[PDB]
């Protein structure tokens, strides 16, 4: 169960806090990726919890194929997820997000009438600027991933000023 693996949201305050010491003191990149799974209560609505259970399941496993051992994967909420990558430089974070956004993008997944169902992420995703507070990283990246949305889904943001 690939869902299992998922981390809790819980644990976001320690992590981060530990990573933003670290990132601070050893001056290696440290990002994050804010990820939403568009459509995914309206397909939840219509095709069902087996479907949407299903591709909460690949959506999970292309996150785990895309990321290292060393970067963590959370359940954020109902629909979305964070990805903490560390010693990822601004242009490895975005090619981490787009590896993840056109790996979903490709993933063909069969509703009960055996049509294909189009599946797709926004992704909004923010570099650390060495500021202690996890919540305006979270804060950035969020801003991005709505603007990702707005935009019209299926696509990465990344924040800037």
């Amino acid at each position: 169960d690939v869902l299992t693996k998922l981390l809790n949201r819980r644990f976001l305050p320690t992590i981060f806090k530990r990573e933003i010491a670290h990132a601070n003191r050893t001056g290696t990149p440290l990002s994050v990726l804010i990820i939403d799974v568009d459509k995914f209560k309206e397909i939840n609505d219509t095709w069902g919890h087996n479907t949407g259970d299903e591709i909460l399941r690949k959506v999970s496993q292309a996150f785990y194929d895309n990321v290292r051992s060393s970067d963590y994967v959370f359940r954020y909420g109902g629909d979305e997820f964070i990805i903490v990558l560390t010693e990822a430089s601004e242009n490895e974070t975005l090619r981490t997000a787009e590896r993840i956004r056109s790996r979903v993008e490709k993933t063909k997944l069969k509703a009960a009438n055996g049509e294909d169902i189009a599946l797709s992420l926004s992704i909004g995703a923010a570099m650390f600027n060495g500021h202690p507070d996890y919540e305006r990283l979270i804060q950035i990246a969020d801003e991005a991933l709505y603007i990702a949305k707005r935009r019209g889904r299926n696509r990465v943001e990344l924040w800037k000023a």
